């Protein structure tokens, strides 16, 4: 049959799904701003990965892949390491470790790669 | 009359997951947000007006802060404020000499980090 009731309730049912769609559009969205901004002005654009890590890959990254990967322990994040952090050791050493700060690390880092960005 | 029962489920279970999904839509933005700070060192308030408002983790003083506009966006502009106005020199040689926010928030960090270090 062709029942009405039915065919009113399969569009509710449409109109419930495409609003968990759109719920879902704004997250993205909002992730996404914040991700593009945070990139814009600090030079790391910084995803969220499978295993719920953090990769971070730098606006002045030397070749396609490179990147650095942190895994919370919320507020205390450790680097746990990849082709691309093996090859900053001292920098590690001087900021990660030593200076026992995350920022300092980074933005040394990303001072490095500013330099090697622009040699010709 | 099995097929209203069925859809009449699938209409209140989408409901109960949109309640769910708001709930941890909002405490995961959060956490992003958190995230960004923790590891470089600012904290991001998006604010109207395609604006930004970031704060050092070292900032000296309560309500130091960069305000920064995008003219979208990509492109973006450091606007003045009473503490942006104490870097003039920190401004002069990675904005307006090498044009690098990057290098600038990272230069500003390490000026900052060295203040009470």
């Amino acid at each position: 049959g062709s029942s009405k009731e039915v065919a009113e309730l399969k569009k509710q049912v449409e109109s419930a799904e495409l609003k968990n769609q759109r719920l879902k559009e704004v997250f993205q969205t909002k992730i996404q701003e914040f991700r593009k901004a945070c990139y814009t002005l600090t030079g790391y654009q910084i995803d969220i990965t499978t295993e719920n890590q953090y990769r971070l890959t730098s606006l002045y990254a030397e070749h396609p892949g490179d990147c650095l990967i942190f895994k919370a322990t919320g507020s205390k994040m450790q680097l746990l390491e990849t082709e691309f952090s093996h090859t900053v050791g001292e920098l590690i050493e001087v900021h990660l470790r030593r200076q026992d700060s995350i920022p300092a690390f980074l933005s040394s880092l990303t001072l490095e790669l500013f330099s090697r960005q622009t040699v010709a």
